[PDB]
């Protein structure tokens, strides 16, 4: 099995023990992490935090102790406008001039792929980026000639039918990617006025839920649009989402304000990880989404969806079920990576959770 880690570079900003470096990171926890986010300037790939060369560096030494381990390096993300993307893959000159910057890019920093992240394609771009894809891969088997192992090249597509529909040309795109990393932990968000769960493995029955805004879902549209499953790695979050309730109501269609109150660490308003979570559940009412198989848990006016040891458990048994590559998990430094907080005295103990289901039958 892969299991494909995310790290972010804006952790390390993080104040006291929020603060995540690359070398807080197991060099045998995961087969492959994932450096977020690289730029692309002067049409060409580039550094995006002033040290990303040191922390490149730091991350990359990790191969030192583990030397199967692979990195790769995420460009694109939220912060780079999807239109941005869009007009240098739309364009023959610029998409080549950013083509061929990337493998000594990578070569130079120790990199072994790229992983492409444009959030996200629009209807008009979903041709560019199979030209972009297509063009990258071959791009990088030119690049092996000269000796060096193949570059990798990956992707993360989001899990929403409608964004799949837009944006993707799945059987193509599937042919020359090494994986393909799918996000399904974003079918939820405070733009509904209700609570819900972000990262369900199945729908809930009972009695107000959408059908494809859940992981099965998406996972056998993706298999039934052509992605093999030997290319397919399913995502799931260390961190959850947060929502200020309207109403002493906390099941099932209550109504929120808004997203919650930022975690102390994080400081972003709806979003928590996965440390700040177990620090949430000392004084809160935990409840078990039953057909969606995940947890929620409330204190005061804050309502919080989350993962737990169980249901990231439940969720690796689920991909190695259907035969999927792997698990990619979206981040590092949201899991309890000092191991301090949830009391059991384990870093990564939901990264650790996965791979122990993964290195199981
Ligand atoms: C990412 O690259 C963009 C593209 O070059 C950078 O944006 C440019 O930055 C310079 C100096 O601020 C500006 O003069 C350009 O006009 C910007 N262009 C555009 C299209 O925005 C951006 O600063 C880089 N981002 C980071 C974090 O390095």
């Amino acid at each position: 099995y892969k299991l494909i880690c995310y790290y972010t570079s804006w952790s390390q900003y993080r104040e006291g023990d929020g603060s995540c470096f690359p070398d807080a990171i197991d060099p045998f926890l995961c087969t492959h992490v994932i450096y977020s986010f690289a730029n692309i300037s002067n049409n060409e790939i580039d550094t995006w935090e002033w040290n990303d060369v040191t922390l490149y560096d730091t991350l990359n030494t990790l191969k030192n102790r583990n030397p199967k381990l692979k990195t790769l390096l995420s460009v694109g993300g939220w912060n780079f406008g999807s239109q941005r993307f869009s007009k240098i893959a739309s364009k023959t000159q610029s998409r080549r001039t950013f083509i061929k910057s990337v493998p000594p890019f990578l070569r130079t920093h120790g990199f072994d792929g790229l992983d492409l992240a444009w959030l996200y394609p629009g209807w008009r771009d979903k041709r560019h980026l199979t030209t972009l894809v297509k063009e990258m891969k071959a791009e990088f088997v030119r690049e092996a000639q000269a000796g060096t192992e193949q570059l990798l090249l990956s992707a993360a597509v989001p899990a929403g039918k409608i964004a799949i529909d837009r944006g993707y040309d799945i059987a193509q795109i599937s042919r020359h990617l090494d994986f393909i990393s799918l996000l399904t932990y974003d079918f939820h968000g405070a733009w509904r006025q209700t609570v819900g769960h972000h990262s369900p493995l199945f729908r809930g029955q009972e009695d107000a839920s959408s059908r494809f805004s859940n992981a099965d879902y998406a996972v056998s549209y993706m298999l039934r649009l052509g992605a093999p499953a030997n290319k397919l790695v399913m995502g799931i979050p260390t961190f959850g989402k947060s929502y200020t309730l309207a109403s002493s109501k906390t099941d099932v269609g209550a109504p929120i304000s808004g997203p919650g109150i930022p975690g102390q660490f994080t400081k972003e308003k709806g979003i928590l990880a996965y440390y700040e979570i177990c620090d949430f559940l000392h004084g809160a009412t935990t409840h078990r989404f039953r057909d969606q198989q995940v947890p929620y848990a409330t204190k005061g006016n804050q309502w919080v969806a989350y993962d737990d040891q169980e249901s990231v458990k439940n969720k690796a048994r689920y991909l190695k079920n259907r035969q999927l590559a792997g698990a990619m998990v979206w981040a590092l430094d949201l899991d309890d990576f000092r191991g301090t907080f949830c009391g059991q005295n384990l870093a990564f103990p939901l990264t650790n959770a996965i791979k122990d289901v993964l290195a199981g039958v």
